[PDB]
């Protein structure tokens, strides 16, 4: 018996947490990981002769894509449905969460004065005027960010922090949010917008001492309350290995499964906060309780409004 992983967490990770299930089970993972936007491409291409049994992606505007591509079965599992939070899987069952990422703010102290920071809202401060840098639309993490401002606020209070946001920055738009820390650092930038988890890894040495050096210069406020995004997994809509496909997940949204990718990228399990010493100290969080589904739904809305007031 064998299960065909095709994974869109590519950050070259997570072969150990397959092992463990291969030796526990007697099931072989045979594992891809690649980006999940050519997963998706390839998946749309080879409909019922694909050989995918489990898709894992990255960012809710991902999950969506593959969702409105009919990639996912429905599935039953009363794991699954008593142990994910409601807020952090599909209504209607086709894929379920197995980490958490937070969007937050990097600031140089040295460079803004950090004790008028504390939320999104405040980055449109005349004072940061010049200060403020980010990574370019193209970015799933950017669109799923503007798509969190929408749910609570509506369009019209959405295009107003933007318009306030967007006229605070002065410099090209980065293509990474590594290079990005690497400016907020540096201090050709003052405020930045990045995922918490590239700082813990840059912190830990992960890049090389430079910019473990870099990172030190950074002070990270998590916005009260806080956006969450996730990685989720789903079953292949033509899966052939469909009953390991649902045993796999429902070990990777476990309390073993969920801790094991989770402390591998530097990110939250699905129910608690990291153990990891670098990213417990950046402070406890509370989420603001917008879905992944509604993250997904505003998606195109996210990416129109960005366009209009000149995020590129
Ligand atoms: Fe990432």
């Amino acid at each position: 018996k064998e299960v065909k992983v095709y994974s869109g967490r590519h950050y070259n990770t997570d072969k150990e947490v397959y092992q463990k299930f291969q030796e526990q089970t007697g099931i072989k993972v045979r594992y891809i990981e690649t980006d999940g936007k050519a997963i998706i491409e390839r998946l749309k291409r080879e409909g019922k002769n694909s050989q995918a049994d489990l898709v894992i992606l990255v960012d809710a505007a991902i999950i969506e894509n593959a969702s409105k591509a009919n990639l996912f079965q429905k599935i039953n599992s009363n794991f699954l449905e008593n142990s994910v939070p409601n807020n952090l899987r599909d209504p209607r069952n086709k894929w379920f969460g197995l980490t958490r990422r937070l969007r937050v703010i990097i600031s140089n102290p040295d460079i803004v004065d950090i004790t008028k920071i504390k939320n999104f809202e405040d980055l449109t401060n005349p004072s940061f005027k010049g200060k403020v840098c980010l990574r370019n639309r193209k970015s799933p993490y950017n669109q799923s960010l503007v798509s969190n401002q929408i749910a609570k606020k509506g369009v019209g209070q959405t295009k107003i922090w933007l318009k306030g946001l967007i006229s605070n920055v002065s410099t090209p738009y980065f293509s990474g949010d590594s290079s990005l820390i690497r400016a907020v650092g540096l201090g050709t930038c003052g405020i930045g917008i990045v995922n918490h988890y590239y700082v813990a890894r840059m912190l830990d040495g992960v890049k090389g001492p430079r910019d473990a050096s870099l990172a030190e210069k950074i002070k990270l406020i998590i916005p009260n309350p806080a956006h969450v995004n996730i990685t989720a997994g789903g079953v292949y809509k033509y899966a052939e290995n469909k009953t390991e496909a649902i045993k796999l997940l429902e070990y990777l949204a476990s309390s073993e499964g969920s801790q094991g990718l989770a402390n591998k990228t530097y990110e939250h399990p699905l129910k608690e906060s990291s153990q990891n010493r670098i990213v417990s100290k950046f402070g406890d969080f509370t989420p603001d309780n917008v879905t992944i589904k509604e993250l997904g739904k505003f998606n195109s809305k996210a990416i129109e409004i960005m366009k209009e007031v000149g995020w590129n």
